[PDB]
């Protein structure tokens, strides 16, 4: 009678939460999805002997089209989890599925866990200055997609950082790096030419959030844009005008040059 | 020889992930403060019975007055932790305390916990959504906070939704309800008068984020400024222009006035 949506966390198995790890435990079945994001720093093996039950993994098209013939069944007379990287309902779509379950007649739960939009915090940019958050997708045949773009130019513009969500293919496992990520809005800047991002930004990059040894860079594009950042996932961070306790931050943890503390301040 | 930054999360003392629990049990010297924020269902003991060490939690200036003389010096022979209630940087300035750890030769790692942040995801509204975020302070002798309002408008004036940190003076065991914070909101447009935040502004409450039945509602002020939504923790959220499937929850699962189906595109 009961589904529980739990969060993975952001990089490997053990970023679940106690409480959902013991959820999980006392569900008789647990699904999980892995469409929305990947778990890079684990496997679905790992996380099943974590758990100790057998994960059944569901496609977009098993959620997104069949949520109520596939786990909303099971959970009218069993408990049953439905587990998601990062933080659940983060992901635009799911919040939609707590009312197919209502419309089921089944309890849903919510069991929290990190989230990247939460996790940005190590980077030493406050939480508060972030503005609207935008995904950067690959262009594609003859679809230019920018508005990406735009966001950070509204952002910036009244002095808030941007949190940049990089294209990923989950089911194919491949993610868009940093560096193509840069490349990508320097290409958009030849085209709107709206002096928004250019070789002169001051950029941030969080490769790895959740691991013990995340990499965490800032730098301006004409030094990073090829620069390794090591294993996915990376994010890219744009941010405003900066407060000088931020900017420190970046210059004694993320290795930035000394020149922000007097440009982007 | 190091020192761990772990969050603990959004309710209670298993809103830890289990990497920060793992960690955490593996550390000499274990320190805590509570008062960024209020973890309204555990305690210290139970906190200290989970991670099986004593903790000695740390007032404000104890923090941000004498943390490198406190806990700086224990993480030079020792491993150190220091615990904190969401994740330690968000919405804190315990960012800084990395820089004072570097500059006493400490290396710190940071073990991320859910956030109010991203916990937010749970109102049904889209978290890419949300811009820049503010704090409601008391108001404190002749000193009237007012910022919070500006921050509302900008926001409401790109369609964006607000999410407003309610004020916590943790030694006088004060914690701003939403319902406080709606009044002070109703007098600062009296002031200001810009149309921001009135009696028929559609407002959104989630309190006690992480327990298994927070408080989810969502409304008109002038129907919910007096409305009960049990002890704090509260969030208030004044929604910027809902996409259907927003309101749609928000009427499912928050009891928000059926009307707000009714989008004005
Ligand atoms: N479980 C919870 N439910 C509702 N609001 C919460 C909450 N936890 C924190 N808050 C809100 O955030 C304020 C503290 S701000 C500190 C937040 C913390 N670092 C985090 O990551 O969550 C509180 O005064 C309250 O308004
Ligand atoms: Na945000």
């Amino acid at each position: 009678m009961v589904l529980y949506f739990i969060g993975l966390g952001l990089y490997d198995e053990r970023d679940i939460t106690v409480k959902g790890l013991e959820c999980a435990k006392k569900c008789d079945y647990v699904f999980a999805e892995f469409y929305t994001s990947l778990m890079a720093g684990t496997t679905l093996g790992r996380i099943q002997k974590l758990i100790g039950k057998e994960i059944r993994v569901l496609s977009r098209e098993d959620v997104e089209l069949n949520f109520e013939n596939i786990v909303l069944p099971l959970a009218k007379e069993n408990d049953v989890a439905f587990l998601t990287p990062g933080d659940p309902l983060v992901a635009t779509t799911h919040a939609e599925l707590r009312i197919r379950a209502k419309r089921a007649g089944v309890e849903s739960y919510v069991i929290h866990a990190p989230s990247i939009y939460s996790a940005v915090g190590i980077t030493g940019l406050h939480i508060y200055k972030f503005g609207k958050s935008a995904t950067v997708a690959y262009p594609e045949g003859n679809w230019f997609p920018t508005s990406y773009y735009d966001v950070i130019k509204e952002n910036a513009e009244r002095g808030l950082h941007t949190l940049l969500f990089l294209d990923i293919k989950a089911e194919k496992r491949m993610y868009m790096t940093a560096n193509e990520a840069m490349e990508l809005l320097l290409k958009v800047e030849d085209m709107k030419k709206g002096g928004v991002f250019t070789d002169d930004t001051l950029v941030v990059v969080l490769a790895r959030a959740g691991s013990l040894n995340p990499t965490i860079r800032a730098g301006y594009v004409k030094d990073l844009i090829r620069e390794d950042f090591g294993d996915p996932p990376h994010i890219l961070i744009v941010p405003g005008k900066l407060h000088i306790v931020e900017a420190e931050y970046l210059v004694e943890i993320a290795g930035a040059p000394r020149e922000i503390l007097r440009v982007n301040v």
